[PDB]
């Protein structure tokens, strides 16, 4: 479900991502990993996803791990989504990415000084997946990243 957090809270959650960055790649390790993504942190290009302070990085996940994903929409005016699919780029204006493997659906826009966020779990099998936002035109212009489970 959808929850709300104040800026100090958002800032504290962003540090909860336990991957290591190398180039434009974030590598996770362990039985349970925590991915913390944000939709357009302030200062970053629009439209885009930020994970561990990097723009649309490629995520490296160990096959068999339990993936705990936390998604925060910090972009004023838009209700970005965070959906995992198997279909890769390029995406159309209205992406055709069914079936979604795991996803959040459209998020609430920031309001009253609070930002919406949600959590979901994922147990993926080895392979290649893509996290994308389904708002028309967004994925088409770069709001997607790659996930490598191996
Ligand atoms: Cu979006």
């Amino acid at each position: 479900t959808w929850k709300e957090a104040t800026l100090p809270q958002v800032k504290a959650m962003l540090e909860k991502d336990d991957g290591k960055v190398s180039g434009d790649t974030v590598t996770y390790s362990g039985k349970t990993v925590h991915v913390v993504a944000a939709a357009v942190l302030p200062g970053f290009p629009f439209p885009s996803f930020e994970v561990h302070d990097k723009k649309n990085p490629t995520l490296e996940i160990p096959a068999g791990a339990t993936v705990d994903v936390t998604f925060i929409n910090t972009n004023k005016g838009f209700g970005h989504s965070f959906d995992i699919t198997k279909k890769g780029p390029p995406y159309a204006v209205m992406p055709v990415i069914d079936p979604i493997v795991a996803g959040t659906g459209f998020s609430p826009v920031p309001k009253d000084g609070k930002f919406g966020y949600t959590d979901f779990t994922w147990h993926p099998t080895a392979g290649t997946y893509y996290y994308v936002c389904q708002i028309p035109g967004h994925a088409a212009t770069g709001m997607f990243g790659k996930i490598v489970v191996k």
